[PDB]
């Protein structure tokens, strides 16, 4: 498996178990994350949430709060090893039984160590559903 | 029901290649494009790092495309939350003598400038995803 391929489903993995640390530790020190790309709640400067102390902020509030699930749909190897594509669906769980969806294209990049440089999602609100 | 410039930018640049328009093709790009088609080393990404800048871009064209009879079916759009940049599922079909053929199909990622010029094209696809008929 490439480097990319293991950081993505490691991503998923720590995302799943609130495990802040272990998905920190998954992020190079230059790490953008832009979920989605665009000026959003997520993404409230459109130009991406910049470096671990600022993402780690972002995995408390958007992450660590939420009863967040990945489901992976398809996957897009590139021909470097170290970039991916996937279609996935994010599923946020509420208390009373209410879940939001997103399904949207995700892309990943990691360095020459095997870390997260970007994670960058193509989705919006128009996209989104409540059930 | 004005469509984005991104979307704008991508859903001619298919035009023009099946077309094979290079000058309408090269006109919707940045001065500072860049393409990689696929991302990573590979016979159209030699050195893995894009075909970079116009001159550049336009032999690509007249390497790859001109030569070939080319489709693309747009199989799966996915707006982002930025008007500038936009991601597709696509399929590349490439038509060769006594009805031979290859497929590729992938993710595609386009964005464009302020001015709403082509800066990356990016193909998440590989040598061994791709089909032969």
């Amino acid at each position: 498996q490439s480097p990319a391929l293991i950081a993505s489903q490691s991503s998923w993995r720590c995302v799943q178990a609130h495990d802040r640390e272990g998905w920190l530790a998954l992020m190079a020190d230059d790490v953008v994350i832009e979920d989605p790309i665009g000026k959003s709640v997520t993404n409230p400067d459109g130009s991406g949430i910049k470096g671990k102390e600022a993402v780690g902020a972002f995995f408390d509030t958007h992450i660590a709060a939420n009863r967040l699930t990945v489901t992976c749909e398809e996957t897009f190897p590139s021909s470097s090893p170290d970039e991916i594509a996937h279609i996935l669906v994010l599923h946020s769980e509420f208390d009373g039984g209410f879940t939001s969806e997103v399904r949207g294209v995700f892309t990943y990049r990691v360095n020459k160590a095997g870390l997260i440089t970007n994670m960058r999602g193509y989705w919006n609100l128009d996209m989104m559903t409540f059930g």
